């Protein structure tokens, strides 16, 4: 009935989101830069729980070790003044020209070593600030042409980089875990580990796989036309959903980073249903950009909308699942049977069961309707608040 | 100079490819059915190595155990008469109406048990015929709506099914391995395990993962806008490329199954370069459909073209890699450095190396061009046969 | 508050929609055929206004002239018994194998002449039944390969065909208009006139352009990733929206034909807002397929849902536009200024207006925010019924 | 045998192409700015015919009328020194923040008037420099959300703007024509007039349609998954191909602007075949970006490759069409029949021709194969230089 966020809703925002100045491939900035301190206070007033950062959002690139300490101390004061937390941090290995062919998988070996040292420096800072999750988006790991990158050698280099970071945090005794954020393309013509599946598969080849999970992003998987709730379910099934980036996207095109709820609204409904029913307990992090049409009042309006739309969808998904009429429809569509083992009786009892093959009435089974359209219209009526 | 296939090129075709009668969602068949025996002889004359089948391509559905033995015996005679092999087989768990909500992940438990028994029956037949690989394409495992399928429960059911098949073949002592073929959509609105990455990740959760790999298909990954040579490289890196389906696709749309070489021609070039340089030794299997515009002469013309275009691209990719001018360009673009470990000296020596951070000249590194456009035009000149 | 359709809502359905038996490229029919008479009565009971047909839906192909009259007479009795109307009809020039390379643009001239005679026969029948609109979907006009179709010659043939149909209806004195339905692909690899824009442009080259408009389909334009409300606005602007096909689609993939409201829900909201605010008065026609998972109860449930979701969205869009808070936000975002002429003062007064260039303060204009995010969240709150 | 361009090949480049500094949505510039004078001389040495510009590429924004004359005079000297021409020019109505909601269709009326005056100023300069074509790419005309733009009012404003520009050039007596360049998205979430078809349709509603054509761009239509040679054929058929932008694109994703020949190579082959067979006589203009991985030697290498790949494809397409074996295959596939009128005998003779319907043997027609696969493999062999 009310949709006001509280810090217990665990909503978080990156400094780079509300701080995006509006520069796009075809145009100049439309907004002035925001001081991180002002973003923290403004987000706290809207009901956020916390903020996240790349190293270069907080400390401008090339900063003297003394300008560094000043930047951190001011940030830390705003956090103390507001109650805001920093649950995640990440490294910028994509903006500076030295990263034009990648960080961890750049063809030049000296660049790969620099990327790792820049990363390690920021992990120390993240731990100091209490982050629990360290995200890695390899936005420049990839290629525009086929001969430029041997992908097996590049995966060797990627594995080597994450293995060294794992060695570092265990040797330091830090309680932080890594989350890889996949994206299929942009800014490289194809990016390595392009989807949640490719990232999950890669993690299983690392020396200490339990330290690594995924940070899927709504618009990223939709840039490949994939079903984001399905990919999150696979991640939850694997025990690897360590963090999540929420935003909106209208289909297969450039990464729009719209506010959450915009883009594919029904996919947002099913995503919230899944996160809340699985008991996901991490941050609900928004990685979005207020459109460059907006001034600063529109920036805060867009950020508030992220939170509002999550809380409306949560309410509607909870109402859906609690409705006795929906629970009966789920049984009518045999969702209860899907959850039962196919063959708990075992292989030999399955091979000897004539009711499973020799005497199975296929025509009778085929004729049973699944009743999925009635179930889906109940879900639509619940989403639109049109139940009677 | 010549592009004539021989059975040592290991080219294989499914019975359902040249046997496709032309029925599409909007139109009736344009060709009569082909007898499997005639396809085997015709393909042998074109230079193919072997054929593959679904159970229902070879033995019509509902066949009496005696009509079954007759169908197999005639097939076996054509194989003996021609020298053709059967390296792969698979199950049809998608055409009959009983599979309308899936085989292994159908919501109805009796259908899941039937799907497993239909599968086990055909694995026995495949082994008899000497297949080494058993493919599974879960074309109906998926959903058109969000509430119809709990994807975590469905992955539990999928895992249970593959685990039971693994138990079966090990208990029988068979030397056959499984290959999962991913597809993102069609005929379901979203299919589970939609890409090579999602399939690789799933395999790592099976009880005996060494028995399972992937069977990627060119057009399937391109239906998600992904780079097929990159996904095959990840599969090779994981040691899981057990089989491959070759065809062409023009972008993100329905699955066209064009002949190999059609669709994205440069991606075909880089795919052949990779398979030949990695020493892939399995079958080069074509899963394609001669367009329904064609009569039977056009069917055989289309099948021959599959093989011809593979052999032309092999020649051009070999010429590319053998060209001393290309080898120098690869060094100019530092492909040799990509293959060297980033930090064989180890974590502590990396942390103490001032040349990796405190004293790294980032501006000098950033200014080095990668020379990728010159390398890519050499690759284009080689593909087009325009070297001078 | 209630969402019950009445025939005054003008909802119509094709016989082929609820009558779809479930055959897809990978599977057999899951439902038995429906008699047209039974569909008319069932749709009338749900509150529909009318039905539409292809010639071959009503009269099976190759029917004797006497079996033809029997089929029509029974249909006509069901229409009289129910009050149902037939506002649109169309020709099937895509299912029979003779149309495998097209109807009006088939390379074989004898097929093009046959396609026109099959068409003319059905226009006479449509007029008899009182249809006002005759739709043409050239589903087989197109190509899978570049050399198979010279597109300039094919457009000449397409123009010739529509010009002859225009000559026919004017020479007969019939009051019927034509609507071309674009689709980008499927079942041909690329279809001619692939989008609403290409069809609008083509019409302007016909000899009697006032007889022709478009019949856009939601999922068709979304198969090219386009904004369907924007394309309908262009069609309305041109005075050419003669009919519309409503359904749902999840992105760029095969044509799903989901029920209306499914697929991209926010695009459905903006489409209904536009049709109702522009005063579109034609039929609201559903061209959809109940998924093949469903039995006949699910078919009728899916058809009812089409109508229900239109009436819910109509209510929400009307509430949006009537809200004084939204009307103020529209002014804040200068929608009122967009509707004023840029230069009613004329070219010379614009060239002499220093306030338009020499003395325009660009920095002050640039700094004004558009306030679009606040407006869009008001639209979201209205769609979800979350206004407070 | 040789692939060296000459200025008689009419190859042209925009100043912004080779001058692109490498700034993308995620990263800083990797190359220093180029002086226009140096680009003209470098392009002349590679064999180009001419260059094109936006006003702001040549004269930096806000320039004093005296700094303006200096910039133009230096440019004019480089043109005189090199023999280079300027066949096209265009306006930048997308980079400055004042254009964040559009130029001609911005909601603010004062911005629309400014956009027209900025445009008119540059048309005068273009004429002085001898351009024959004035391009308009409305990159900011569009929306990220549904309520922000009434598209009928925006098309009214767009029509008003182009009508005033037409009035201007006719009142001045200038011999210049306009070309509208469509793009479906990026940088706006959806752009108005998103495809060649929508632009062609819009032109027909202008007061003086003969002054306006299209400037299609390879990658733009492919961002909607459309067939670019088909859209160019429709433009040629309408008599509206006034200019063309050549580049490469790998599928539906952000606009990559790769060099021509990269991206979809077979579509490039069929495009060149069509332009050369239709006798297109305008500039072959490259609108591309050397990837930001490259230094200045890679920039010139990429530009040279544009020209080289056009000349290789021209040679291969000419060889295809001249091959007697291909000419026979075209007849076998009835391309000659496609070019004959369907019914030159007229409507009444068609209605009385029993051979067109009552006595047409549909089964015999249906059984004829189109032989398109053999024709397409001849085209593939010609493209790859594999004829024997
Ligand atoms: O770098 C981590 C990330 O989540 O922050 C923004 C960037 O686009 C990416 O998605
Ligand atoms: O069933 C296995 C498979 O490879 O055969 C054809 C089907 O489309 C699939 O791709
Ligand atoms: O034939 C006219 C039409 O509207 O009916 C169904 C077909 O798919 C098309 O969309
Ligand atoms: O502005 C005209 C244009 O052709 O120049 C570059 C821009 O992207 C557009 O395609
Ligand atoms: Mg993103
Ligand atoms: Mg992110
Ligand atoms: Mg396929
Ligand atoms: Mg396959
Ligand atoms: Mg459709
Ligand atoms: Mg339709
Ligand atoms: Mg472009
Ligand atoms: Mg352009």
């Amino acid at each position: 009935m009310n949709y006001q966020p509280t810090p217990e809703d665990r909503f978080t925002f990156g400094l780079w989101t509300v701080g995006w100045q509006g520069r796009d491939p075809f145009g100049d900035a439309t907004r002035r830069a925001l001081d991180p301190v002002e973003s923290v206070r403004r987000l706290a007033e809207l009901g956020a729980h916390g903020v996240t950062f790349h190293d270069d959002d907080l400390i401008p690139f090339g900063s003297s070790d003394s300008e560094r300490e000043e930047h951190v101390k001011r940030f830390r004061q705003a956090l103390d003044d507001t109650g805001m937390k920093v649950p995640m941090a990440t490294t910028n290995l994509f903006t500076h020209p030295v990263f034009k062919d990648g960080g961890f998988t750049a063809n030049d070996r000296d660049v790969r070593r620099y990327a790792l040292r820049k990363t390690i420096r920021n992990i120390d800072l993240a731990v100091e600030l209490g982050a629990e999750t360290y995200v890695a988006w390899g936005g420049r790991e990839g290629a525009e042409s086929g001969g430029a990158k041997d992908v097996r050698d590049a995966l060797d280099r990627m594995k080597e980089a994450f293995d060294l970071l794992g060695e570092y945090v265990t040797s330091q005794g830090y309680d932080i875990r890594f989350a890889i954020e996949p994206k299929p393309n942009e800014p490289r013509g194809d990016i390595l580990l392009p989807t949640v599946g490719h990232a999950l598969a890669f993690i299983e080849r690392l020396e200490r796989p339990e330290l690594y999970g995924v940070n899927p992003e709504v618009g990223h998987e939709q840039m490949a036309g994939l079903n984001f709730p399905h990919g999150i379910a696979q991640a939850l099934w694997a025990g690897k959903l360590f963090h999540i980036d929420l935003n909106g996207q209208n289909g297969i095109k450039y990464d729009q980073d719209l506010r959450f709820g915009a883009g594919d609204l029904r996919a947002a409904f099913w995503l919230v249903d899944l996160l809340e029913s699985a008991g996901y307990s991490g941050p609900r992090h928004f990685d979005f950009k207020p459109p460059r049409t907006e001034d600063f009042d529109g920036v805060w309006a867009s950020a508030a909308g992220c939170m509002r739309n999550y809380l409306i969808l949560k309410e509607r998904a909870a109402a859906f699942r609690a409705d006795p009429e929906v629970q009966e429809a789920l049984r009518a569509s045999r969702l209860d049977e899907l959850a039962r083992p196919t063959a708990a009786d075992g292989l030999q009892a399955l091979l000897d069961d004539r009711s499973a093959f020799e005497e199975f009435d296929v025509d009778a089974a085929a004729a049973r309707g699944m009743a999925f359209e009635r179930l889906d219209q109940l879900a639509m009526d619940h989403l639109l608040g049109a139940r009677g």
